[PDB]
């Protein structure tokens, strides 16, 4: 007989797998929201400076209406190179934050130890990527170690994920730490890393450590000792499929599975994934509206605690985003406090200034008198933002870059308690300057020109 | 000089002809319409049980707007693991039924007693599949040998081919007979098999066999006793192409080859594959009206007779079907009798339900009339049947599946002489009920519930 | 670790430099127009016969509405494998002029001897393929060696390149004295060919001489002899990249290359390499309107001269072609002269015919008093058709076919210094026959029948 080859084949639910980490793909656990699992392990926060200033200047009239393309290409360029490091050292990129991503080395307790000199040789090498020589990109990569606690909400046609814990925190704050090409290790990591082998420089006024280079013992081999690391991994391709990237690219048609996979990725995708769509029109430069919530609590480790509140929260969010037509595009912890990534005209509308500022209002209300919740935060900006699929063919994902999307992400922060807007917003939609506040300039970290900024008020005095 | 690799070239000749067999695509016949050709060889009908049930149930709630996606997806993985161990063994799949097909091994008399050998073991393999575990469904396997005869008919712009012949009714007849999980050799067949190989039992009231397992002698080599088999095997991929699952894939680029084959597949498909319209949108849960045509002559093995009929019943089809927007789907032989599957509203218009009626009684009458048609039965069915591309890659077709497809081929079995049509196609058309008649209930089987069945009566009394 | 396949990548970049040869893609060169540049090589100029009469041919009924797609894939079939001994041999694909196209082989002064015995056996190669056995084509080789000089001109979002020089002209004049099947040294050439090698006979009332056979010395070993010559190649494939036809394929994002490549590619197809736009909808055969232009001058050779006279030229013809639809296909150096190629209703409007006329008139004008321009030659023909992607999957150019275009490049050179039309825009325009004047019936090469052809007058007497 003849024994003809198997072209890889390439179902939706493969094609579905690509928007999530192993971590849901392979987590089986009860459709109940919300949700909570709790494991230890090591995390990576690759971020990368400088794209959104080059998101800016790709608005321009020298890439002749192609600067979504453009974009997406030079953009996915680099970062298909650090998502096929973090795979084939054996992580799973959890999220896709813009430019920057979250990397995920699942492990037990005792194998933390080992896993730390993986994740800091593969983050090296990453590093390594982008000293060589995309004039002006940077990269920051914060490393952390502990217990996380996985968190899964929703309702019953979409679901969101998000990890919690000292780990999750550590990790952010390393990033922050961290200069133009460099790589931070947290307090608890370091210590939990084998330290004969790692050499640092502390930083200052921190507890945090920079990794200098690594310096490992005599007749020490790298390949023998990944190997032995493999062993507690537990999806890392390996026999006849060790030549693939993901152990998702093998998924086999599913209906229950993919089900429950679906939710978590948008319509739009789906559309494209079901080829009843263009893959182009996803990529673009379009004016949105981004309303970026955040949500701080007594205790931000708490996976019980806020868990509940979470999924309170999404359901009454979810809800008035769908009247004014809303949509949620990334959910994640943001500096002591869960955040959501709204966007408007994704779902074009004219006044949808108008909208935006009231839905954040009703947010805010609804938010504040949630019990548990702290504070609640949100910022709105307006402008040119690329939205795309960014990410691996393998592992990808929808998101959004630009600098009014960091600007939304600041006025949370920089103005905590109230809801913030800025001058684009403010001057496009007419509501009388009773309906808002003149706020004071604050300078604002990661942010070009914030002009006037403005609060929100309200309807009535 | 540098010999590059050359990547397999995905002409649209090659495109077209996975939709055909290659009893069609290297059948060079007359283009004089009707045509006939007479052959002998084993015949293989595979039938799936529970997908209809499985469709109606992906019309839920619980696939979110992605049930006909969803089903392609898990009925395409399981048929085209059978089309690949069909193509695999040396056969050549005719037609697609639905869920079900029909594949055929084609060689000279003397042959068949060795080639019976390789379908019994081919359709064991393909049993074999579905005894490990897509948790209700099972397969039906009806095999039978002898002489087949071709009938091409069709006009200038359409063909369609279908197999007539005593082998053609009982490997269907087989099939019926088969309980869940079971392969039937019709009374023929078994007699032309090595009856010292092949064990079975007897079928109650039955006259047919069924099998158990293969007894192969001693020092019996399958793989060996196979490639003999290939010698008379006359598209089996061999030496460069030993690879391929078809040799269709390695087709040139032939206008005139290309112009014939064009004919066989509908427009919509032609579309698609000439990139014109996405993958998806032929892939769809619809609303249609299933009109199900079934000619019966006096002798319906005989291909010189039925031929001219059917050639003249098509001709009138098409034409009726035309001015009201209805399109053939399928035409088969379906038990002791030539029937066309056509659909509306595949060309959606309302009042579609008001156009099937006119165009059954339109068929019916004329149909009724042509020389050596002895019985014109046709049912009227409407409801979400799912439409779209089943099969292999290499080996696929345009198909209708559901409950109502059922439904309106055993109407015409069940209540033979009459135009038939169901409930909803009742109420939602609204000509009197003296255009009607209300039928007895029977029990059908392969259908859950008829509800009313009524009787197209006519126009006047 | 595991060391996983790369699949090759098919970026935006890469897709766009199929649509360019190697000239343009790895020629670094001032941004300033008009832009010069002076080397040696030698120059294939392949052309395939009988294929506008295969255009018309598809046109007709039998091919049932899919002629253009029957075209394409029948058209590209044959150049295909042209492409590939073209890209084999070390060869750079210039241009492709609809069913012709010309090839560069850019080398050093001192190594052209040996450059033309592995063009000569390129071409032989080529000539081979169609010897065999797509009915009635046949194909013309003209080959000229010598002194090349790339012109590089365009606006701020456009650009075009042509090459000029004695053998530009020598390869085109070898090409027209070609009978069927043959292969034709132009004098320079064959001159500077090895003459103990290729055996030759004269042709009559010519200098340029017809290639019988190579009859290369005793223990020659063309293997050796071209890897010798690969030496001097630059993108010839190499290493690791072998395996592949083109070193363009290797292209990696780089938005200024890139900025500067999709200039020479047209928006339409930019939206089909974005994936905005299905790849079917480019391959039509639709009724158009050829204005095919032809600019003249005392000296064709000097760069210097008509450089600066063309890119004036250009940027008069883009803006009135912009004002009425009209669109540049090709600019290329047609018999002592620049030509442009340019469609209406590529860009689909009513009274197209009217308006090519007058920017016919108002082209004729500007370019007359333009300096150093000595003859300014247009025609204009109106009819059906072709349209499409031409060429290799890594080697491929948009551009148009017809007994139409072949009409409007033979009346600008039968009917010099004046505007021409032919009957179909003449009456399906309206303007009186004072606008128009009558003239008399030429007998022309490479067109059918020309009907009454008429010379645009103007608005004023
Ligand atoms: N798509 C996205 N997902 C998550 N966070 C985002 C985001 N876009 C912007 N932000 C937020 O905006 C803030 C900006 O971070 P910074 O590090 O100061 C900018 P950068 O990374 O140095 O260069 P960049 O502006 O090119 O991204 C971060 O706190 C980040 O969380
Ligand atoms: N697309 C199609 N092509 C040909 N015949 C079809 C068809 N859809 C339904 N039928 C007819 O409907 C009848 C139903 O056959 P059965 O075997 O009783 C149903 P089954 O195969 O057991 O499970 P199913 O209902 O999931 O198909 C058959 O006689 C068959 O010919
Ligand atoms: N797309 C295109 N690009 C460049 N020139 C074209 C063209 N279409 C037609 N022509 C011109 O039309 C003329 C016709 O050339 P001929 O050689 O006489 C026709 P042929 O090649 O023998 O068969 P054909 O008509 O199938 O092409 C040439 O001078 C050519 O330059
Ligand atoms: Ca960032
Ligand atoms: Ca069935
Ligand atoms: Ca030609
Ligand atoms: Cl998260
Ligand atoms: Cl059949
Ligand atoms: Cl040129």
């Amino acid at each position: 007989m003849n024994t003809p080859k198997e072209e890889f084949q390439d179902w939706p639910i493969v094609r579905i797998a690509a928007h999530l980490p192993d971590l849901i793909v392979y987590g089986h656990f009860s459709p109940e929201r919300p949700f909570m699992d709790y494991f230890d392990g090591v995390l990576m926060f690759v971020d990368i400076s400088g794209f959104t200033a080059m998101t800016e200047k790709f608005s321009s009239a020298m890439y002749m209406d192609r600067g979504a393309e453009q974009l997406v290409e030079i953009l996915n360029y680099h970062i298909s190179a650090i998502v096929e490091k973090v795979l084939i050292f054996g992580g799973d990129i959890l999220k896709f934050a813009g430019d920057a991503l979250l990397a995920l080395w699942r492990v037990e307790r005792k194998q933390l130890k080992n896993i730390i000199t993986v994740v800091i040789k593969c983050s090296l090498e990453i590093h390594g990527l982008f000293e060589t020589q995309g004039l002006d990109i940077r990269v920051k990569i914060g490393l952390a170690a502990g217990h996380i606690s996985m968190l899964v909400f929703g309702d019953e046609t979409h679901s969101h994920f998000l990890v919690i814990g000292q780990a999750v925190d550590d990790v952010r704050l390393a990033q922050n730490m961290a200069q133009m090409n460099d790589v931070i290790l947290s307090p608890n990591c370091w210590q939990l890393c084998d330290r004969s082998m790692i050499e640092i420089e502390s930083v200052p006024d921190q507890r945090a450590v920079k990794v200098n280079f690594l310096k490992p013992p005599p007749n020490f081999n790298f390949d023998e000792f990944f190997t032995k690391c493999t062993t507690f991994m537990h999806y890392y391709p390996s026999g006849e499929h060790k030549n693939l990237l993901r152990l998702a690219c093998t998924l086999k048609p599913d209906p229950e599975l993919e089900m429950s996979l679906q939710k978590y990725v948008m319509e739009s995708i789906l559309k494209q994934i079901d080829n009843k769509q263009l893959q182009g029109y996803l990529s673009e430069l379009r004016p949105v509206t981004i309303v970026f919530v955040n949500l701080m609590f007594e205790d931000q480790d708490k996976a019980e605690e806020i868990g509940p509140a979470i999924q309170d929260a999404y359901m009454h969010i979810t809800s008035v985003l769908k009247i004014f037509q809303g949509q949620i595009n990334k959910v994640f912890m943001f500096d002591k406090g869960c955040s959501f990534l709204c966007v408007f005209g994704f779902e074009k509308v004219p006044d949808e200034l108008t909208h935006a500022l009231e839905c954040a209002m009703d947010i805010f209300d609804f938010c504040s008198q949630v019990h548990k919740i702290q504070t609640v935060s949100i910022g709105v900006a307006s402008g040119i933002v690329f939205c795309g699929i960014v990410g691996h063919t393998v592992r990808h994902e929808y998101t959004v870059i630009g600098q009014k999307v960091n600007l939304a992400a600041r006025m949370m922060m920089y103005y905590p308690g109230i809801v913030t807007c800025d001058s684009v917003t403010y001057n496009g939609s007419n509501l009388p300057p009773y309906f808002f506040k003149e706020l004071p300039k604050k300078v604002m970290k990661g942010v070009a020109d914030s002009g006037p900024l403005y609060q929100y008020w309200g309807r009535t005095e």
